[PDB]
């Protein structure tokens, strides 16, 4: 054998789930997955949610949902044939259907959640995931062009990276991992992204997720030619926030860095004694919290945005000169 199937609104390969379908946790299962999937397309295709205008436990009731589904694309591709334009292939995602992929490949790719969380406490290896609510907001003020490289340094699983890469229009995006276990899921993150947005028919920005060390001499100058950063430091601690500060100091004017973390304080005042120090390099600004979203501290989440802006410094320099 039993199985249930949705075909494609693009003609891709159709989407098979085995029955019993299965559960992902407390709050998401396949069933619900296949129910979203059918609303999302008839948000894609009006005609479709024209022809659409009820329950889990049973196959019957739900082979009768994915049928019924089926039946009205099989008289779109029709209709395709015919006068009507086919809808545009070419385009990005709305954001809430993004969302709803990024479900949908998160569910198909993190096969084993809780092995996310055997990485050593108290170490620069603490996982934790930043939420799609946060990364829109970075997508929605932080303008980014066909000029920008994009990424992710400690991405884990890779979903930062996909969203930026579904909704801008980035040269590249890249995000690299460390550790064994989000690098791997991150592999089935990579194909199940890739497959699903064919089977929406949406398109992508181009982007490489990689297993490696953003510590590495490799990474040094990839650092220097990257012209946004986002990286979750939150556990990487002052040891490692001083080495990509290191790096951080051979980026481009213009550069931008979101981050978990400061890399500099945000009322950094220029003098005689820290003159080496990256504030000398940047403005900092604290990113507008997203209304009642509190952090595990019980404060808003806090993420800060850096730009990378030698006028600082050379605006020290001149002033020296003066009385
Ligand atoms: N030091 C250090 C290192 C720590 N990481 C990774 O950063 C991640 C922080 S969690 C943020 C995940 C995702 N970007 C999100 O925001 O949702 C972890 O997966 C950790 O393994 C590294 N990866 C590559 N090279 C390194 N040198 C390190």
């Amino acid at each position: 054998k039993l199985e249930l199937r949705l075909k494609s609104p693009v003609g891709a390969e159709p989407a098979v789930y085995p029955w019993p379908l299965p559960v992902y946790d407390k709050h998401h299962d396949a069933a619900h997955e296949i129910i979203e999937t059918i609303r999302w397309v008839c948000e894609e295709i009006p005609d479709l949610k024209l022809a659409m205008e009820y329950d889990t436990k049973s196959f019957e009731s739900m082979q009768r949902l994915c049928d019924k589904y089926n039946r009205a694309i099989d008289s779109i591709h029709q209709l395709w044939k015919g006068t009507t334009q086919p809808m545009k292939l070419n385009t990005r995602p709305s954001t809430g259907l993004l969302r709803h992929i990024l479900q949908q490949v998160y569910n198909h790719s993190v096969t084993d959640p809780e092995k996310l969380n055997n990485y050593e406490p108290f170490s620069p290896e603490v996982y934790g995931e930043t939420s799609f609510d946060l990364v829109a907001q970075m997508i929605d003020e932080i303008k980014m062009t066909d000029d920008d490289l994009f990424v992710d340094l400690g991405s884990g699983v890779g979903q930062v990276v996909l969203q930026v890469a579904a909704a801008t229009n980035c040269k590249h995006h890249y995000g690299v991992e460390k550790a064994d276990i989000p690098a791997k899921y991150a592999e089935t993150m990579d194909r199940e992204f890739r497959k699903w947005m064919k089977w929406y028919g949406k398109k992508h920005a181009e982007y490489t997720l990689e297993r490696g060390d953003f510590l590495s001499e490799e990474w040094r100058e990839r650092i220097a030619n990257t012209s946004v950063i986002f990286v979750n430091n939150f556990a990487f601690g002052p040891e490692v926030d001083h080495q990509l500060k290191e790096r951080f100091a051979n980026m481009k004017e213009g550069g931008r860095i979101v981050s978990s973390k400061p890399f500099a304080p945000l009322n950094f005042r220029i003098n005689s004694r820290n003159l080496s120090d990256i504030g000398t390099i940047m403005r900092v600004v604290e990113l507008s919290p997203l209304k009642g979203s509190v952090s595990w501290t019980g404060k808003p989440v806090s993420y800060y945005l850096h730009t990378i802006d030698r006028t600082i410094l050379e605006n020290y320099f001149s002033s020296l000169k003066n009385p």
